[PDB]
Formats: structure tokens, C-alpha cells, sequence
């Protein structure tokens, strides 16, 4: 991995991210969820760098990236992802794939980076923002979380996070899951739920997109359920939508082979060398 100082338009104008990357040619940034870190991506990373480039970022607050107290909005991660790809030199475009979160992180990318994407990957998120009780418990973790550290959280999130399947059958990866909660730092935790508390409604976004986009649903989804998934999916122009079976709502740990699969073939028909150069 890497630790590097970029440069961002968001405040506080400079911040350490730690990231991988892995893998020549073209690009292709996956975005983590809440409250986790890369290491969630990693089976994708691992196997799509036979083909792709994969750069995988712990965003602000979170993993081994710098933490920024106060508020960590959508668009300030975004803008982080961008300051990113330009101190790699990409600077043309990108895929951008993103899970809960990170979609919403990928949704203010697109608001304001739409010339710098090939395609977009939206797994498991939504596009509208917080409904009012929503955004009220975000503030109360925020303010539990700077004190109490994320046990209540993995207590509360890992019951919806995955499906009965991968209890029975990955007992590891939910022990995985459940040490990225433990260890993501309390006040990356606290900024990044005020900022999601914040995020714009970016349902009007997407018919408005320019790009080609997977969106991808565990079956079992327990907090952006397929039904809702799909719905969404036809907002989007030039949308193709994949439900992976056997998979709540982190199917990239769950059912890595399925999504990996489900990613490999897409991005060989949105993501060429020729759109790259033209
Ligand atoms: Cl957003
Ligand atoms: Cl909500």
C-alpha cells in the first residue's frame, strides 16, 4: 500500500490518503462503504489487476487515511478522489465503483468531476438523502461514536450487514467485517455520519448521468433492497442491473467471484483503450 499528502479542493486543502494500487492500464477506483476501509475491495482488487488498474482508497476519517474532524461531506470525499487521481497522473477518465457510501460518494463525483468517468459502479446505495429521522440518527452516533468507539455500531450494523448464508457458511467474513468496524477511527466515523447525514438528494442526478453504469444489489440486501435497487437502476440511462445471489449488502466480501465476474464483464465493454485515447 501507499500513504500519500494530495491535494484536494475540499477542505482542509491538503490530506494523507492511504491506498492501493494494483495493476497497469486503465483505471478503475473502488469506493468503501460505512464504517469500513479498502480492505473490503480487496478480492476485486486482487483479481481484476490482471486486466485493470485498481486503485482502492481508505477514504478521509477512515482505515489508514488521515482523519478530518468536523463534518466529512459526499462532495469533500470526492473531491479527495479527484485531488487523488491527478497526483497518479489521471487525469483523462476513470471508472467509479462505489458500495453504500461510497455510492454516495460516487454520486457528488459525478455531480462535479461528470468529464473525468468512463462508467460508474453503484452497488448497494441509494440516491435519495437521509429522511429527517435518518439524519437524527446520524447525529446520535456521531456524538455516541467520538466517545464510545464503534462496538455499538458493529453491535447494530453486522445483524443487516449480510445475508444468513454468509453467517453459515463465511463465519470468517464476518469476522473480517466486524474488525473494520472495530478498528475505523471514532471521529472519521463521527465526520463521515454528519456528512452522509448532510448529502444532497441526487435523484434528479441520475437521469441527468452521461456515463454507462453497473448497479449491483446483494439478493438479500437488507438496508438498499433489490426491489429498490432496480427501481433506481431505471433512472439511470445506459444501465445494466445484477443481482448477486447468496448476498446482502456486501456482496464484494460476500460472493467475491460473483462480483468480481459481474465487474470483469461490464468493464470489458465500457472501459477500452480507444475510449481512453479518444
Ligand atoms: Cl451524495
Ligand atoms: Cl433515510
Amino acid at each position: 500500500a501507499q500513504r500519500v499528502k494530495i491535494t484536494t479542493t475540499a477542505t482542509p486543502g491538503e490530506i494523507e490518503l492511504a491506498f492501493e494500487d494494483t495493476g497497469t492500464g486503465l483505471p478503475v477506483l473502488l469506493v468503501h462503504g460505512f464504517p469500513l476501509d479498502r480492505t473490503m475491495w480487496k478480492a476485486q482488487r486482487e483479481e481484476l489487476c490482471d486486466e485493470f488498474r485498481v486503485i482502492v482508497p481508505d477514504l478521509r476519517g477512515f482505515g489508514e487515511s488521515q482523519v478530518i474532524p468536523g463534518v466529512a461531506t459526499m462532495e469533500a470525499m470526492a473531491d479527495d478522489l479527484a485531488g487523488l487521481c491527478n497526483h497518479l497522473g489521471l487525469t483523462g477518465k476513470i471508472v467509479l465503483g462505489g458500495l453504500s457510501m461510497g455510492g454516495y460518494v460516487a454520486f457528488a463525483f459525478a455531480r462535479k468531476y461528470r468529464d473525468r468517468l468512463a462508467g460508474l459502479i453503484l452497488c448497494d446505495t441509494r440516491a435519495r438523502p437521509d429522511s429527517p429521522e435518518a439524519k437524527e440518527n446520524r447525529r446520535r452516533v456521531a456524538e455516541r461514536v467520538r466517545r464510545e468507539g464503534p462496538g455499538f455500531i458493529a453491535e447494530e450494523m453486522i445483524p443487516r450487514l449480510c445475508c444468513e448464508s454468509t453467517f453459515r457458511n463465511h463465519p470468517e467474513v464476518i469476522e473480517k467485517i466486524r474488525q473494520m468496524i472495530l478498528s475505523a477511527p471514532p471521529e472519521g466515523v463521527a465526520a463521515a455520519a454528519l456528512g452522509m447525514a448532510e448529502r444532497p438528494d441526487s435523484t434528479d442526478l441520475l437521469p441527468a448521468l452521461s456515463c454507462p453504469t453497473l448497479v449491483l444489489v446483494g439478493q438479500f440486501d437488507a438496508i438498499s433492497p433489490p426491489e429498490e435497487m432496480e427501481a433506481m437502476a431505471r433512472t439511470i440511462p445506459q444501465s445494466q442491473f445484477v443481482v448477486i445471489p447468496d448476498a446482502g449488502h456486501l456482496p464484494p466480501m460476500e460472493q467475491p467471484e460473483r462480483v468480481t465476474q459481474a465487474i470483469r464483464e461490464w468493464l470489458r465493454k465500457v472501459h477500452t483503450e480507444a475510449g481512453h485515447h479518444h
